């Protein structure tokens, strides 16, 4: 007697290409995309490349099931491309300290001549990579005044004070927050359908 499992593994053996999938498709450019960084030779790791990178992936993997096969994924991934897991997340999670504060104390601690790690790291990024935009913007979000609803008018405030491009930063997060929109607006149609 057939069993239901005996048809999904016949389906299988018979096709064996991968199937399609958008999660696939933007784990595989991460996976592309952090490899081509890094074998640039003015690539330098920070901690706000690690926050870049951990907020890259929660966010679009946030509908992702099984949840658990998140870090498992998040741990493949890093290890891929020669990299520490626990590293990334310590100084993902490092940038918490900042939760709260107003803008005016970051850019001071800017100037100062002396800011505190992690916040220092918008000095010493290296090449730059849209990833570096991505962290920014986590870090941003988690400052108070809700600072990122006019944020060219932020970023232009951040602009003296960190040698970031502050034009291609503005570009690629009007990209990345288009983008993650339609990814939302996608899922939800998804999870009222999975009904």
């Amino acid at each position: 007697p057939r069993t239901v499992s005996d048809t999904k593994r016949a389906f299988y053996a018979a096709h064996t290409r991968p199937i399609h999938s958008i999660y696939r498709r933007f784990i595989e450019e991460l996976l592309v995309e952090i490899h081509l960084l890094r074998v640039n030779v003015d690539f330098r790791y920070s901690p706000l490349f690690a926050l870049g990178v951990v907020t890259a992936f929660d966010q679009f993997m946030e509908g992702y099931q099984p949840e658990g096969d998140r870090d498992r994924i998040f741990h493949a991934l890093c290890v891929a491309e020669e990299m520490n897991p626990q590293q990334l997340k310590e100084d993902a999670a490092s940038w918490q300290q900042y939760q709260g504060r107003p803008l005016s104390q970051i850019l001071d601690e800017l100037n100062s001549g002396q800011p505190s790690a992690p916040l220092n790291s918008l000095n010493h990024t290296g090449k730059y990579s849209r990833l570096h935009a991505v962290g920014l913007y986590a870090f941003l979000q988690e400052l108070a005044g809700e600072v990122t609803i006019h944020l060219n008018e932020t970023l232009d405030q951040l602009a003296p004070v960190i040698p970031l491009p502050i034009e291609k930063v503005k570009r690629d997060l009007e990209l990345y927050r288009s983008n993650l929109d339609k990814i939302n607006q996608a899922r939800s149609l998804m999870k009222e359908l999975v009904e």
